[PDB]
């Protein structure tokens, strides 16, 4: 139960780690794209005033 | 070899719960992401046509 | 049992710890994702003003 | 056996925290991003409108 019954914490790793990649990931995209739907989009309204 | 079906089941009880939180992490940012374009499409709708 | 309740221990201890991790980021999410309106409806107010 | 194996808590909180500070420092990196970004933009306008 000792060389064996480390997969509790092993396995896990492996579904944590998915899921705060996807987090991660998930994270990054949504805010570069709000930063790219600010930047993108003030530059219009200043290009008219 | 209650051992071996007992550590499945703690992976997969936690697996089911560590997914749920994920889940409902992931459709709050994209909820709340979706909602911060409602707010900034508004602008753009508002000040550079009308102003 | 005595391998259900030790099953049961650790799938609990973590369930809440995951709860705990779950219910913080839930809360960084909302308040921050609560903030881009403070800092856009009063924003916004700014540019309505002078334009 | 003896009682309790509580390094299965232990070595995976050692997880669950990391991943959580990390997606900790994440979210309040992209909230401070966002930030200066609410401020800087707003701040360009506000010279010609
Ligand atoms: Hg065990
Ligand atoms: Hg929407
Ligand atoms: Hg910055
Ligand atoms: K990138
Ligand atoms: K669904
Ligand atoms: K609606
Ligand atoms: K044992
Ligand atoms: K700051
Ligand atoms: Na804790
Ligand atoms: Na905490």
């Amino acid at each position: 139960i000792n060389e064996t019954a480390d997969d509790i914490v092993y396995r896990l790793t492996v579904i944590i780690d998915d899921r705060y990649e996807s987090l991660k990931n998930l994270i990054t995209l949504r805010a570069d794209r709000l930063e790219m739907i600010i930047n993108d989009n003030v530059s219009t309204i200043l290009a008219s005033i």
